[PDB]
């Protein structure tokens, strides 16, 4: 799959190459360690690419906004407040075939991240050894791919993404365990984004581009209007935003933040308010 590629603004588990069941874990306000995978937000990391530097910040997703930091001149690493220090940027360089990634410090590219036998991390000069190789797993792909899901608006604990009765228009409706409100989320390798298929009619969540900008269930198409970048909120891994591939500045949105059964769901410019936030759970 290409779902685990080192994309800007994607969120990952970062594992030692020798153990996919251990992940980089922010255990305290400053310390990181490899730990058994638990999928808490303190084990999730957002990549933020700096084009000028051709290097990334690696930000924990537990709400603290702290970033992976080499404690120069020492050999230790920590999470610290982002002060845009050169020691807070990392080159992420991938072996295309093995999928292993080297995490090399920007301030001193002689130094790479290394995991130790005792699960601690440090920086070190480069060897040929597996203790300096990491694998990246996209969190959302791991959790949601090929799963039957419900999508609740942040606006109301009992309002869900639902195909309307006797229409293709997609609306908010209270839960009644309907196949109209159940969506199979499937990653499409060609578009590098997701489709969401309504269980009731086997048609897909799709931006219908006219003055209304409603989403409807629509037949399978190659057009970008049917594909969605599902991401966590910038600093909250408990909520999602769905950006449409036809215009990635536009997102799945509840019309006028209304909560009434039948309220139109639309595609609208991103602003990040609660009517654009979705709680996705497995059925
Ligand atoms: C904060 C908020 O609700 N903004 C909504 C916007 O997201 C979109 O739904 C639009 C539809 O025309 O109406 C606005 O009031």
């Amino acid at each position: 799959t290409n779902a685990n590629d080192l994309r800007n603004n994607e969120v990952f588990f970062i594992s030692p190459s020798n153990n996919t069941n251990k992940v980089l874990d922010k255990i305290s306000q400053s310390e990181v360690k490899l730990w058994n995978k638990l999928s808490g937000a303190n084990q999730k990391w957002r990549l933020i690419y700096d084009t000028n530097k051709q290097a990334y910040k690696i930000k924990v997703m537990d709400n603290t906004s702290l970033i992976l930091t080499w404690n120069a001149p020492l050999s230790s690493v920590s999470v610290k407040t982002d002060t845009n220090g050169d020691n807070q940027y990392w080159y992420l360089l991938q072996n295309y075939i093995s999928r292993n990634v080297i995490i090399r410090n920007y301030m001193n590219p002689n130094l790479v991240l290394q995991y130790n036998i005792d699960d601690t991390l440090m920086v070190s000069t480069q060897t040929s050894s597996s203790n300096q190789f990491f694998k990246f797993s996209n969190c959302i792909y791991e959790a949601l791919n090929n799963r039957n899901c419900k999508l609740q608006t942040q606006l109301n604990s009992d309002r869900f993404l639902s195909k309307n009765l006797n229409s293709q228009i997609i609306v908010l409706w209270q839960w009644f365990d309907s196949s109209r409100q159940k969506w199979i989320i499937e990653y499409n390798e060609t578009k590098s984004a997701y489709t969401l298929k309504c269980q009731e009619n086997n048609r897909y969540l799709t931006w219908i581009q006219n003055s209304n900008n409603y989403v409807e269930t629509y037949q399978s198409t190659d057009s970008l209007i049917q594909y969605w970048n599902i991401n966590y909120l910038d600093n909250d891994a408990s909520k999602y935003i769905l950006y449409n591939l036809q215009d990635t500045n536009r997102v799945l949105d509840v019309y006028n933040s209304q909560i009434a059964n039948g309220t139109h769901v639309i595609v609208d410019s991103y602003h990040g308010n609660t009517n654009q936030q979705w709680i996705i759970n497995l059925i």
